[PDB]
């Protein structure tokens, strides 16, 4: 494909304003190379404080969801005009844990993706599929759905980045290998190459989205189609996020 | 009862910094009463700015929502723990958008509420049957089993105002008298002497969230249950929101 080399860092339901402060102080003390495009995920109520803190050289922000559509009488929602506005560039959508517990369904993410996309932001769009699935053989036929629901709302994938979740390796006890990661990626790289043609789908960032962390980020960031990663718990911790994001080598380059 | 009498001000999904930051300097700008409790609920990513910049002397925050337990990996959601650590005194649950739109259940509200109390927040609690089941015959059937549920998980009212909300006159086409809605608040307030108690029951608040104007508020504030308000699409505009908080008269006094 390419890239450059995409890493987020999806921060989910966590933070306090001590620790928010601690983790942006962290994070600007870290080094990142050239051409790699980094991006924080705080949950809402940091987001301010984080863009006005954290060093816009090496960082930009995402939130960790948004409305399926504009403003209006939906009381707790945040929409993707109100972050596009509040300069915020990125939002994670269709996340697994909104898939499951919020019941996200795939036609749910794709319209919340080619809504925020109209509003002017890039969207990381995430799938994946869950131990039951691959279990009775349905890895295919759930990544394809998944898939074709997004691309059936979605024209441009500029601004888009593609996260993939192995699902039956986050808290089932299962472990992803890396040869296991790369034979989902080339998969999706193929699907997208006869949706969208080849042109789109080389560019595509299609970014790995299972355990990621300080350990494995190099043997993950190797894998022909793994363009980044969409980091969990890792990206509380300043100097193991940052060691992720200089995972990319030769694929930053710049 | 009493009361003080309690505003709170739903800005549900709308704002933008130019339109947030004009929002706070008219509610700065408005004189409020001696003995009212006045609440603003921005969207999450506001709540910052607003904290910083609208008079506390006057105004207390809230958020629109909390998840249902504490930290961890719930991508999109935001704690009660983490609203008590930012300052936020205030959440509003079980609004009737996300009874609907997000499928909150009887249980789901008063668990959150519980783990709200019990992270430190005040809650606004909120209830209310639609058309069809106004229709049905089945008003105090419903009323009753979302009752049934807070009492089951809130054991300290102290901090819980419980919001009423006509879901039959919001949307339908319907309008809700002032007759009718305390019809509703005198039901509840003797539901509450019978499961919580009469002392506890004369002083909890119980606020009125039909569709409450600068028009319609001192007809409201004048029904002997009714001991607020929560207010929808006049929070968002400054000077008629002063005017409901304004509306308390007597049951204020302070």
């Amino acid at each position: 494909s390419s890239a450059k080399f995409f890493v987020g860092g999806n921060w989910k339901c966590n933070g306090s304003v001590a620790n928010v402060a601690k983790l942006v102080d962290e994070l600007n003390a870290g080094t990142i190379p050239r051409g790699v495009d980094v991006v924080v995920a705080p949950p809402f109520i940091y987001i301010d404080y984080v863009m006005q803190h954290l060093d816009r050289d090496k960082y930009q922000l995402s939130a960790q969801n948004a409305w399926i559509g504009g403003n209006g009488a939906f009381t707790g929602e945040v929409s993707a005009e109100q972050l596009t506005d509040f300069g915020v560039p990125w939002v994670i959508l269709g996340h697994s844990e909104r898939r499951s517990l919020f019941g996200e369904s795939n036609e749910v993410v794709a319209k919340k993706t080619s809504h925020a996309l109209a509003a002017g932001l890039g969207v990381i769009a995430c799938i994946g599929e869950t131990l039951e699935q691959r279990n009775s053989g349905s890895v295919f036929k759930v990544l394809d759905a998944q898939m074709d629901a997004l691309v059936d709302e979605v024209k441009d994938w500029t601004k888009v980045v593609l996260a993939y979740e192995p699902v039956w390796a986050i808290g089932t006890g299962v472990v992803a290998s890396p040869e296991q990661a790369q034979e989902v990626h080339a998969y999706l790289r193929q699907y997208c190459a006869k949706k969208l043609g080849a042109a789109v789908a080389d560019k595509l960032r299609i970014i790995y989205g299972g355990s990621v962390s300080d350990t494995n980020c190099k043997d993950l960031s190797k894998q022909e189609d793994i363009d980044g990663f969409l980091v969990g718990g890792a990206s509380l911790k300043g100097a193991a996020f940052v060691t992720i994001c200089n995972a990319a080598g030769p694929k930053a380059k710049p």
